[PDB]
């Protein structure tokens, strides 16, 4: 019995689980690192706290399973998934970081893109959108990287040296289990920096010297799914606890992961994740799409160098779990998180009240920064279970904007949604979700769906699995799907999508 | 030492407050009564219910004083007060009610009052506005009597009879009070039923005619300062109670009440209420004036059958202290009532949140039934504190447009607004009342403004005292009013009206 090791180093915490061939999660681990804000908007992270929790979440998961499984000795290969987007430097000689990991979601590189926009976008974001997918935006590598070149000497030091490596945290955790000795990132990582031609799958000789990130400061763009290293690294105990050398041969963005794991290798199929927000994308095949509504272009997975680079279209909504932890800890109308749940299903409509969670703007496809956090339609008779409900129908109904717009883009009709992140555990909203979409959604029991993502990655590159049609049969049995399906069909909802469309339109607030 | 009494029926309590002609109260009960909701929107009260909680109230405050006050005999003269528009049906020979009595804020006249609007407003409600003064709204007496016609067939067969009687509260009261005898109302009651022409203050027979009801249903108009009735009824006690012949000399729709027990006389002179909403009315003197804003022309008070019509202007707010309510409530933000102003306090300002309390549409002036109850601007960093005080700012701020309205219409710039309800105990809107108004506001220590109306019209009558400016010396002396006065000065004001502007334009939700 071969077993596959998985690490998902995510925005809040890392996990590592091990899969057996038959993809059953037989050992896992977990624990979270700091997240450190020094000013308003800014967040970072301890990038060696992140490593050295990598690795305490490899040796406790590996050891619990060698204590309870006699016949376990080593992991035939590992898998690795990571928070996009986030940004290290750190030296090539001297190995140390230059700086904190500047996270997705900061804020501080704001200036350095209204910079980009107007110098050298002619005042469009989507001015470089047909060469790397992308829009200037606070969110991609690039503008983190131009960031530390300004704000970090030590960086701008390393780069006159020739010294300087930038990388997402895939390159981050390869160099670092390598022992130092490898600069690779995989090609859906490297979507995700600004820097990527999306068409070549190549760094982008104009975009470096746009941006002045000199090329070689990059990390080498692999596939997904082959060998990057052996883990050389015996920091935490970690080679002794593996005990025999030991490949890493998978390494995706963790959205990509997800799209894996929800075995979404073809045209049409499509994943909204549901956290704090929510990432959907779709995968596209072989021919690009690029998007008429402002959502991204993105590499879905390249399974192996010899293979064909595979396209998804994807979007993001912000006010997802974060409307309900705000609407307890700041607006107290609940105590707990799951009272938004059990008060929204004591009424059975909103008597027309609509929530608009555009606390800070819209994004794309409803882009519009001057939107603000907004409710419409209340009366005297209006009571808190048809706000809380009005805030998850928001939820929903953002959803229903993100997926409509990549059916447009993509020219394919969604059959049914694959659905994960912690919030598929509200069981109205996911009602909700497809009574609006009027198609099916598929919830996996095996909620791990990045970590699996990593771990097929792997697993193929290593022949533990020797296809897709193999995978995918695996799954049939491994990962039941719970399907929801739509109460009352189609459109008896017309009524909600015209107050929708006319709440966004009244949201406009800062300018 | 003389006494008046001053019987104060409101929406939802009544009031009997003794006064001396120092105009110090020196006795008071109050008792509630039944608000009854068959369906929803409707609301209509126990006329024998209202009838009997006014006589409870009479009866022990006599009794008090009498312990007390050894020397005290006998009242004077009593005034009496009421909810306005509320409307009773009643038969003159049996002399029993023919149906509950329709409150002001019933809905159950929308489709009447619809119809009106169409056929014979031809879709303008302020179509009749020259004639009597109103809009045509489900608000005003004609409407809730025509629905009672159409639907209570009593009440029609009492009118097939030549029995039938109509009227507001006031006429209802009087009607009880003198046995059965007289069948009369004062003329600022009889400003609110659609039904009187306002230039002459007599029923019009054009607007009679129109709303299907017959002239000789509705009470005789009188003054709000005049001999009414003696109190003939023994009725729970009453005349045995009050021992000796006691005269009702005045009678007067409750805000106008507020107006003069405020000392509002002249013109320019303004009261803003504030309970569950507001009801703002500014004097305006002899010259009646007309809104070209969609505020109310009314009377204010006519001193004696000889004396002049004292003409107002009304506007009101129905999300005021309903907001907090609802907030306590159905949205369970606070825990009390009080809980609103002790947030709202923490903060210094709402970071751009707007509160739209627009509940059931937008008022007289910025009319539109289709606006809805709305919040804007929110961030993550948004608490409850700031939206706490985004809904006491918008009562203020709804005031504010009231008032300005007011002042174009009768070219006056109000020096300072006298503020009464229980409402003006939060000492946080109050600042930001006066902030946003840049005038100082006058708060009085004597409450019951609406009840000393009242008893100043019917004092007044009876000689208790001799005119307006006496009446004012003694409230001088005897009624202290706490001043509050604008302090943040500021062009942040600028800011909020701005938004407030664009608030009331993003509200609109309903399309009706």
């Amino acid at each position: 019995m071969k077993y596959v090791g998985a690490l998902d180093q995510g925005t809040i915490s890392t996990r590592f689980i091990i899969f057996d061939e038959k993809q059953c999660l037989v050992a896992q681990h977990q624990m979270p690192h700091r997240q450190l804000t020094p000013q308003a908007g800014w967040l970072e992270h301890d990038p060696m706290e992140l490593y050295r929790a990598s690795v305490a979440c490899i040796v406790a998961a590996v050891e619990d399973l060698r204590r309870r499984v006699p016949s376990f000795e080593k992991l035939e290969t590992i898998g690795i998934a990571n928070q996009r987007e986030t940004t290290v430097a750190w030296d090539r000689v001297t190995k140390e970081t230059l700086y904190n990991a500047i996270v997705w979601s900061d804020l501080r590189s704001y200036e350095v893109t209204a910079n980009v926009k107007k110098e050298l976008g002619g005042g469009d974001d989507l001015f470089f959108a047909k060469m790397n997918g992308l829009r200037i935006s606070t969110y991609f590598s690039a503008f983190k990287m131009r960031w530390m070149l300004e704000n970090v000497p030590k960086v701008e030091e390393a780069r006159k040296r020739g010294t300087l490596c930038f990388g997402t945290i895939d390159a981050w955790l390869l160099w670092k289990l390598s022992g130092g000795k490898v600069f690779v990132t995989d090609v859906t990582n490297a979507s995700r920096t600004f820097l990527m031609d999306i068409r070549t799958c190549k760094w982008s000789p104009e975009l470096c010297d746009k941006l002045g990130i000199p090329m070689a400061c990059l990390p080498e763009i692999r596939s997904n799914s082959e060998l990057f290293t052996y883990v050389l690294s015996d920091e935490g105990g970690l080679s002794t606890a593996l005990r025999h050398p030991t490949p890493i041969m998978g390494s995706i963005a963790d959205q990509q992961g997800a799209l894996l794991g929800n075995m979404c290798f073809k045209e049409g199929e499509s994943k909204n994740t549901y956290g704090t927000g929510c990432f959907l994308l779709m995968t596209v095949g072989e021919r690009i799409r690029f998007s008429d509504h402002g959502l991204l272009s993105t590499v879905a997975y390249q399974l192996g160098n010899k293979s064909p680079f595979i396209y998804a279209l994807e979007g993001s909504i912000a006010g997802a779990g974060a409307t309900i932890e705000w609407l307890k800890n700041n607006m107290k109308l609940i105590d707990d998180v799951s009272d938004c749940e059990k008060f929204a299903q004591t009424v059975s409509d909103t008597q027309g009240v609509v929530f608009v969670p555009a606390f800070s703007g819209f994004l794309a496809p409803s882009w519009d920064p001057s939107a603000r956090g907004s409710i419409f339609g209340m009366t005297l008779k209006t009571t808190r279970a048809h706000v809380l409900r009005a805030a998850l129908l928001a939820i929903a109904l953002q959803v229903v904007d993100v997926l409509e717009a990549m059916e447009k883009d993509a020219e394919v009709k969604v059959q049914f949604l694959r659905v994960d992140g912690g919030l598929t555990k509200n069981h109205l909203l996911m009602k909700m979700q497809s009574d609006l979409l009027g198609i099916n959604l598929h919830r996996p029991t095996m909620a791990e769906t990045t970590a699996l993502g990593a771990a097929l990655c792997a697993g193929l590159a290593a022949g533990v699995w020797k296809s897709l049609e193999e995978v995918k049969t695996i799954s049939q049995q491994a990962n039941v799907w719970r399907v929801i399906r739509p109460a009352a069909s189609k459109d008896s909802q017309q009524m909600l999508r015209a107050q929708w469309k006319r709440a966004k339109q009244q949201a406009k607030w800062a300018k």
